[PDB]
């Protein structure tokens, strides 16, 4: 079965996304949609040098049990991706943007 979708829901709605350099990013979600297959959720971060982005990100766990999302920025850009759970407090996030770049981070949610 794997990790729940619903899981995905629980505690602070706040973490960090860590990068293979060691950099670490906040993230910030509120969830606008839960139904029994899929999430949606608004998402801020600031990344490094202070730009502030906004992403509306969808989530479902496909017949694999993998959970995938697909994230829409304000400017058109998609990303889609996959989440894979490392332990109980920490997720492998890897994302394709609609322009061929990929990316690699864990994504951590804040202790309670
Ligand atoms: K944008």
């Amino acid at each position: 079965m794997g990790t729940p979708l619903w899981a995905l829901l629980g505690g602070p709605w706040r973490g960090t996304a860590t990068y293979e350099d060691g950099t670490k990013v906040t993230l910030d979600y509120r969830y606008t949609r839960v139904s029994p297959d899929r999430l949606r959720a608004d998402v801020t971060y600031t990344t490094p040098d202070g730009t502030t982005l906004e992403a509306t990100v969808d989530l479902w766990k496909d017949a694999n049990g993998v959970i995938r999302y697909h994230a829409t920025y304000p400017d058109g850009t998609s990303a889609d991706g996959t989440l894979t759970q490392l332990d109980a407090d920490t997720l492998l996030a890897t994302g394709t943007y609609d322009d061929g770049t990929k990316y690699t981070v864990t994504l951590t949610r804040v202790a309670p």
